[PDB]
């Protein structure tokens, strides 16, 4: 229950034992005299924020200091202090023992107020030598002290039977106290004349005396255990100003340090530990006329009266209180709210509850009493102290059968929210740079500039310049021009002239960079050039010498390099000259640059070199131009872009320049280009709908933070305001991730609830016809601080793992899917539902699953239905209906669970669902779409048992061939017309990662489509045409298609990626290499015989005919070629410049070179130390040119024809490093790595390669050209008898 | 003074049938200032360090040493995502519970590291929070681990504990792999929680087994069961009997010898 | 060598001696900090943040 | 740290500061060492003693 605005734990705590009292002795006074290091009569008080001592604490023997501090004249300093009192009292101990030996008086009792004003009085140098004959007691403290007037009346005085004595300073401060945010409270008890206490034997008599003196000020009196008797304590008018806002005298400082203490006390409660007094509390007795009806006052007697019944605080305590926390304390206390605990404070007694756990009714003879009709029905423990949490805990609530209306929700969102503020952007791309890249082939079709596709025509827009410019700002990379150069550089360098079969570019070239700028490090060049020039990077050779032409350039000359200008012949040629300097904003002047930059480059470079340049905006005229003028002068082309912004800019490489050849366009340039403008266009539409890069955030933007606080919350009793905020922020948020924080401010605790928005939420909360109500049952709980931390919109630093890209283009094909008002029932999901956040919300659901789900029911614009069944068991798909059927990533892990083949589960699947009636079937199946390999680290799968296995999430799970599904289905139902949909190489999946808040990776968007073309989704459509395919779909093999359905002059139109890959009407402009079709009358089936280059999955769709309404069929896949290798090596090993041949059998289809493994990246094989030759169906494509370093380094063929390294070819020459080392004819040899490699001959070693001095043997001969794949790491020539190398 | 000793009994084809009436209850006056005062002084004056890192030591030891009735496997094995329900930071040193550091690096030598770990509790500062009565918005995961105590969400009365302990056992059912397994801690073990157990676990798990690590003498106990989510005819077994009924006699006379010392701090008159 | 005053701070009108600010960095930053504290104590010992939060 | 000797040779230290596998070698993902966090190797032909430190 809250107090005003104070927050109290739920449950109960109070001590139980109470340890007993020793009574003072004479031995104990010597012994506080002595002033031991380990007995002090202080303890020093030390500032939190620079642990300095600023104030003491007062003990027994040396309270009763009641004079200014003037008139003692204390150093100030804690040192100097401390070594003044304790000369002082080892001056005065000697008196004491003086008058009273310790042989004789050594059990005797100390009258404490004697020993109290005995020491105050000799602190002050005032007449100490009356007290000590009374320092003995006799018969009673009260009744020694009576009538005595030994003493000053400032120390104590007798009124008739009751003795008032004054109260000393608790706590004294130094010099260094100035009243600091983290100074100690010192609780108004540092003052002269903070309080009275009268002390009496019987309570009656105290009343008596208090009918005729004045209470103006209150009195407190105790209750139990009393510091020395009966006593009442009176308040005085002094003040304390130490918490700056409010000022509070002394009674209530007093009231506020009991309440604190006990507070405490029963925090750190325990069964088995006992304490010196049970209630720490003062209670007011007399004085209520004069304290207000709602002053500090009576708030403070109702907490006293809460600390005692055994309430505690949901707030921490600190073990040393500061200025700051009291402060807050008070400013929560005289906050405003009502008193909802039923306990009201009586000056009659102190009322303890029927059901509090405290003990001290039965202690205690007189003051308490306990009321058995009072009840406080909450649970009896001790709160658990936990440490501060630096950052805000994730939260996920639990919703309630109430509702309540969305307007107010809305509106309370609005008055509880701290939404206009600035949020830190983040990097919504990471990673390295993939690169795509498309090679002249003699084989494919030949194609006219007509049909190459250009830019689209609103690229130089607001609206597509402001997305590029947000895409270029997010993304997180350094030196994109060093990325970029070193891709097109390791692309272009491994190029093979037809001719001769080489390498075009070898070690030594001669190189120009055109348009060289200084960047804006410090380096006044481009970034890649030293590290070329040293040969860091392994796959290209150094060149000769660079020189660098450009207008910002600051190493070379400054020109204008589409004139023509005073400049030497080079034989490779790298420019990046930027056309929109001199383009005017023009297009048209854009393409004439191009082609004069294109002169420029063909005069500049070597009758037999090369040159590349960056084509930043790609137009038929372009094409037109190059094909009509240049490529009849080059021998091969080459186009590449690396990826690092979204632009349409392409690099374009040219090979054997200034010589006669007949070239043109292919159709894997058609193809290249138009997956490329495709992604470009994809990847601006998705990222035009995010906000700006430093925005204000106001709810205005469908993606954002969302963030409210509420001051001083209520958790216990929720005031439907609250509570409503919170549910209303849930909504809107819509099943994302909620961080929660409650921390100090301004004098109040503050909860505070952060999260993002996405069109998705805003979809799930169309669907709201009522708000729900979360359990504020987790937060009720948390007794803790958790401080708050800055909001970022993109706070995954890292990228989303493989799993979450899969399960989301899983989730975005399923909304796709779906129109709007069509009944889909979703046969997996878990308890909470994503379904309801994909599809629209006016097309109804029917959830089924196996576990409980946490989404309300009660409140839903539309029909949504949970259902506690299992769904392979049968017998309940009749009720139900659905026009679309899901069932993602479910299948599989049901078929694992319940031990049996995926055949076996989707059969049965497809028995329940024909009980049933519906449309369409989209269901996740585990089958290969390609050969099958292995994706080592994520997926890795064993053709044997017909398994699935996932490291990282341990898991493993059943797989069979896509045939025996299709059998299945077209079994049980005719026209089943099997769509295996294009999901791998498309990039519109993006939408839920990007408008969503959260952050993508490169390697990890890889990995989810290399992941997902082995878990394919099978779309089944009843009730369409039925295509049916004869023999097997290969690459490089004839297909034989049959479609019954049709009629005569039909169309049917292939698509590949978005790209069309024929028609029917023109079989001889087709892209593929052939395509040959006919109707065959009677049967009414077209037969369609073709081949295809390139494997992946095919889409077909037809035309009616006579009519612009095309129809979609089913689609198909292909296969690429078995990944088989087989390498025999010859007799004998020639170790010469002529390395030996090894003939091996792949296929053609496949390109393939060597790697090599070196840490954890993989690098290039030195392109002279391996030359592939003669390729055909059987190929002497290994030059090895063999070397002693090959026994300690692994070489790797892998291939690279495709888009990605590897994954298709990995073998391991293992034939390699068991090479016999000849005694009779000299050896090359290489350092094979960085590190220190010493050589061994026979029986000794003659140097080391890589030590910091390095002398070569005179024996030993150096090549002209490396063979090792660091080109810096040089070759040399020993006599026989050199075999074995060493580690360091 | 010392290290924790650990009691364990498993399932054997060979013992008799028991049924729950049988099994022996948790003393009716468990709850009395006599015997918390007791237990309180034995958990305050035992000089064990943390409790928790070696009672969760001592039980996944136990744990990984269960072998597969078929197949002749262990039911634990490495890579398994795991989940631990009830992730406290009171303690000074770190946030998350200690146990998770040795056994993600893999430290302890019985346990291989697991693939992931992941927190849920009232008290967590890495995982978030919940109320793991009621359903929230986790999957499944292979290995379940629960610490989370009955006495907060369940009010004094002991009925209310018992069915929030099958409650929570419902809950780490539901959240379990299907051929998973899960550890449950049962903080007052009664007759009517062990008749819940068999009726409800017993057939839907393959095999079972108690522990108990000694830190403190009181009547906490660990359930473990493998194989769960498969049908299978399982019973209480003599050995069980047995280690009940020496749990709760050594429990009733470690008691009854520390209630007669005195309070921790306390004056000698 | 100077410093640039923001939002708040800015209406500072009077002669620069008035003010008797220190003339170095620190123990302007020190004494300002001291001064808005107690400004700041002040103006919510008027006005509770319980009741005007926003 | 344990140094790994073939025939007349020291392959390379176990425990090294800085320690990189040789080429030749495999690595399974058992870790059928008594503690799970040393790995395991798969070895060529010739592997024959270890000496400690």
């Amino acid at each position: 229950a809250n107090v005003w605005g104070v927050r109290l734990a739920d449950s109960l705590s109070s001590p139980t034992i109470e340890t007993r009292t020793r009574h003072y002795t004479l031995h104990d006074f010597y012994s506080d005299l002595d002033a031991s290091v380990g007995k002090e009569p202080w303890r020093p008080l030390r500032n939190q924020r620079t642990n300095e001592i600023v104030a003491v604490q007062l003990f027994r023997p040396l309270q009763g200091l009641v004079f200014d501090t003037q008139l003692y004249g204390f150093p100030g300093t804690f040192s100097q202090w401390e070594q003044f009192m304790k000369e002082k009292l080892r001056v005065l101990k000697y008196e004491v023992l003086r008058i009273y030996p310790i042989s004789t008086y050594n059990h005797d009792r100390v009258n404490v107020f004697v020993a109290n004003a005995l020491v105050g009085a000799f602190l002050s140098n005032q007449a100490f030598y009356d007290l000590l004959p009374l320092l003995i007691v006799n018969d009673t403290m009260i009744s020694d002290l009576l009538g005595t007037g030994a003493a000053l009346s400032q120390f104590f005085q007798s009124h008739g039977e009751v003795l008032e004595v004054a109260a000393g300073r608790k706590y004294l401060q130094m010099n260094n106290y100035s009243n600091d945010d983290d100074d100690p409270p010192l609780f108004a008890k540092d003052l002269s004349d903070y309080a009275k206490a009268f002390y009496s034997d019987t309570y009656e008599v105290l009343d008596r005396f208090f009918w005729t003196h004045d209470s103006s000020a209150g009195v407190l009196v105790h209750y139990d255990k009393p510091t020395n008797g009966n006593h009442y304590i009176l308040g005085t008018l002094t003040q304390m100003v130490s918490a700056p806002p409010h000022i509070i005298n002394a009674t209530d400082a007093l009231l506020l340090e009991s309440c604190l203490e006990q507070f405490a006390a029963n925090v750190r409660a325990r069964s088995a530990q006992p304490v010196t007094r049970l209630d720490q509390c003062y209670h007011l007795r007399w004085g209520a006329q004069y304290v207000g009806e709602d002053s500090l006052t009576y708030r403070l007697g109702v907490l006293s009266l809460l600390a005692t019944n055994g309430y505690q605080l949901a707030r921490p305590i600190p073990k040393q209180l500061t200025n700051r926390w009291l402060s807050s304390f008070v400013s929560q206390v005289v906050s405003d709210g009502i008193n909802e605990t039923p306990l009201w404070p009586q000056e009659r007694y102190v009322q303890i509850a029927y059901d509090s756990p405290s003990v001290v009714d039965g202690a205690t003879q007189y003051g308490y009493v306990r009321r058995n009709q009072l009840r406080l029905g909450m649970r009896i423990s001790a709160l658990q102290s936990l440490s501060d949490t630096p950052a805000p805990v994730q939260w996920l609530p639990q919703y309630t059968i109430d509702q309540v209306a969305v307007d107010e929700g809305d509106a309370m969102v609005s008055q509880l929210t701290q939404l206009p503020l600035r949020p830190d952007y983040g990097s919504i791309w990471i990673g390295e740079a993939l690169s795509y890249y498309v090679d002249y082939n003699r084989s494919h079709r030949v194609v006219l500039s007509s049909e190459l596709p250009q830019l689209p025509d609103t690229y130089f827009d607001g609206d597509e310049q402001y997305g590029r410019s947000l895409f270029s700002l997010a993304r997180k990379v350094g030196d994109r021009s060093l990325v970029k150069d070193t891709a097109v550089l390791k692309h272009a360098y491994q190029a093979i002239d037809p001719n001769t079969g080489k390498e075009y570019l070898r070690a030594g070239q001669s190189v120009a960079y055109f348009g060289a700028s200084a960047g804006h490090s410090g380096a006044d060049q481009p970034l890649v050039i030293e590290p070329w020039m040293q040969g860091k990077i392994s796959g290209v050779p150094p060149p000769s010498s660079v020189r660098q032409f450009g207008y910002d350039v600051a190493k070379g000359a400054i020109v204008d390099l589409a004139r023509p200008f005073p400049s030497g012949d080079y034989q490779f040629v790298y420019s990046d000259v930027d056309q929109v300097v001199d383009g005017h904003d023009d297009l048209s002047i854009s393409s004439g640059l191009v082609e004069s930059l294109l002169d420029s480059c063909v005069h500049a470079t070597a009758p037999g070199g090369s040159f590349v340049m960056k084509i930043n905006f790609p137009t038929r005229t372009v094409w037109h131009y190059i094909e009509q003028k240049i490529l009849p002068n080059v021998t091969s082309y080459m186009l590449i872009k690396p990826f690092v912004t979204n632009n349409v800019e392409v690099f374009f490489v040219a090979f054997g320049v200034h010589q006669q050849s007949a070239l043109t366009w292919t159709s894997g340039v058609y193809f290249f280009l138009v997956d490329h403008f495709y992604r470009y266009e994809t990847l601006s539409a998705i990222s035009r709908q995010l906000p700006s890069f430093g925005y204000v955030d106001d709810g205005s933007s469908v993606t954002g933070i969302e963030i409210i606080s509420i001051e001083n919350p209520g958790f216990s009793n929720m005031t439907q305001a609250a509570r409503v905020g919170i549910s209303g922020l849930c909504a809107n948020v819509g099943n994302a991730r909620k961080s929660i924080a409650i921390y100090e401010s301004h004098g109040a605790r503050v909860l505070t609830i952060t999260s993002r928005r996405s069109p998705a939420s805003a979809r799930r909360k169309a669907r709201l016809r009522y708000l729900p109500l979360i359990d504020p049952r987790s937060l009720e709980v948390q007794a803790r601080t958790i401080l708050p931390s800055n909001p970022v919109l993109f706070d995954n630093i890292n990228g989303a793992s493989p799993h979450v890209c899969l399960t989301m283009m899983y989730n975005f094909e399923v909304s796709s899917a779906v129109y709007d008002g069509d009944v889909v029932l979703d046969l997996g999901t878990g308890p909470e539902a994503k379904i309801l956040e994909l599809i629209p919300s006016t097309s109804p659901v029917t959830c089924v699953d196996i576990r409980p789900t946490a989404q309300p029911n009660g409140c839903w614009n539309v029909r949504t239905t949970f259902l506690e069944l299992d769904y392979l068991s049968d017998g309940w798909i009749t009720g139900v209906r659905g026009d679309i059927v899901t069932c993602m990533l479910s299948l599989g892990a049901a078929a694992a669970g319940k031990s049996m083949t995926f055949d076996a589960a989707f059969q049965q699947l497809v028995r329940v669902l024909t009980r049933s009636t519906a449309n369409v079937l989209l269901i996740q199946v585990n089958c290969p779409t390609d050969v099958i390999r292995t994706i080592k680290g994520y997926l890795e799968i064993d053709q044997t048992n017909k398994r699935y296995k996932f490291p990282k999430f341990g898991r493993d799970e059943p797989y069979s061939d896509m045939d025996s599904l299709e059998r299945i289905c077209r079994a049980a139902w005719p026209n089943c017309s099997i769509t295996w949909v294009p999901l791998s190489y498309d990039l519109r999946w993006t939408k839920l990662a990007l408008l969503e808040s959260t952050t993508l990776s490169s390697a990890s968007v890889r990995i989810a489509e290399l992941m997902y073309k082995y878990m394919p989704i099978m779309r089944i459509d009843i009730h369409g045409l039925p295509m049916e395919k004869q023999g097997n779909f290969i690459v490089g093999q004839n297909c034989s298609l049959v479609i019954p359905g049709f009629n005569a002059q039909d169309v049917f139109n292939c698509y590949f990626n978005s790209a069309l890959a024929f028609s029917t009407e023109d079989v001889n402009s087709a892209m593929i290499p052939q395509v040959t079709a006919q109707f065959d009358a009677n049967k009414g089936e077209w037969s369609l015989d073709m081949v295809f280059s390139d494997a992946g999955i095919y889409t077909m769709q037809a035309l009616v005919g006579s009519n612009a309404n095309p129809v979609s069929l089913g689609s198909f896949v292909v296969d690429s070629p078995d990944v088989d290798i087989t390498d025999a090596w010859p007799a004998q090993l020639d170790f010469t410049i002529a390395g030996t041949d090894v003939d091996i059998t792949v296929n053609p289809y496949y390109r393939l070179m060597a790697f090599v493994k070196i840490d954890g990246q993989w690098q290039i094989a030195n392109p002279d130390k391996f030359q592939f030759f003669s390729s055909n169906t059987g190929t002497l494509v290994m030059n090895v040119k063999l070397d002693i370093a090959d026994r300690y380094l692994l070489y790797y063929i892998r291939d690279v024809q495709s888009r990605d390294v590897g994954f298709y070819i990995q073998h391991p020459l293992q034939l390699l490093n068991t090479i016999t080392l000849p005694t009779n004819e000299d050896l090359f040899l290489s350092a094979p790595d960085m590190r220190e490699w010493a050589v061994k001959e026979s029986g000794n070693t003659i140097c080391i390669l890589n030590s910091p001095g390095f002398i070569p043997p005179q024996d030993w001969d150096v090549l002209t050209d490396t063979i090792s794949w660091s080109p810096s790491l040089p070759t040399y020539v020993v006599p026989p008898g050199d075999y074995t190398l060493t580690p360091l």
